[PDB]
């Protein structure tokens, strides 16, 4: 069984959060003609992306049994490639270079972020059965 | 304790599907380009569905006079935001840019910003229950 899985949960929830918000952010910004939107949001992405950071340094000591441990570094590969592909799309779209942008978020940034936020469901869903286990 | 936590669970999807759409609506107002209206409408329109079914989820569950209370505010509260949230994207669509930013300012972020404020309240009774 999963320790202390309602903290985790809790924490989870904030990450599952901060990552759609950065997904609605970034998609917007892709799609949209305006190259100035990466930096008018830049300051909300940062905050958002430190949000994660923080959540990360909390919830890592207590992840800790085996099912839940490989959750967490299939999260943080799969993570690796979506930061690489979010600053890339941010990049492209400030640099004015629209079509490579758009190729892209559907090329990369997409299937990260969605493989992203099906491992933060499994994570999530180990944690709530733990805690449904013993709600009685 | 399952009630609560129940309850916890369906306030923080509610508070992601606030949070997404605080951002989008944010950009949306902030991109000079207006086809952002068009392209994320139907994204938009699935956040909002979201929270029209998490509503519809959590009312039979609502048990204690401050929920109900905290229930009643979001409602109102709700309805200034969602008629904010519509107008950024009606003034985008009708050319009117700087509008569009204005509004987002002076009204949609103000009752997003309130209307978190009582999401959290709500979310502090489950805590209080779970405690």
């Amino acid at each position: 069984m999963m320790q202390e899985p309602l903290t985790k949960e809790r924490l989870i929830s904030d990450w599952n959060s901060n990552v759609s918000v950065a997904v609605a952010r970034t998609t917007a910004i892709a799609k949209s003609s305006d190259a100035s939107l990466v930096q008018f949001l830049a300051a909300d992405a940062a905050a958002t992306t430190k949000s994660t950071a923080n959540v990360l340094k909390q919830i890592e000591p207590l992840i800790t049994q085996p099912a839940e441990r490989e959750i967490l570094d299939k999260i943080m590969q799969v993570r690796k490639t979506y930061i690489a592909s979010r600053d890339k799309v941010s990049q492209l779209k400030a640099d004015g270079m629209a079509e490579e942008a758009e190729s892209t978020l559907i090329n990369s940034y997409v299937p990260a972020a969605q493989g992203y936020l099906k491992l933060l469901g499994e994570l999530l869903n180990l944690q709530r059965a733990s805690l449904d286990a013993k709600a009685a």
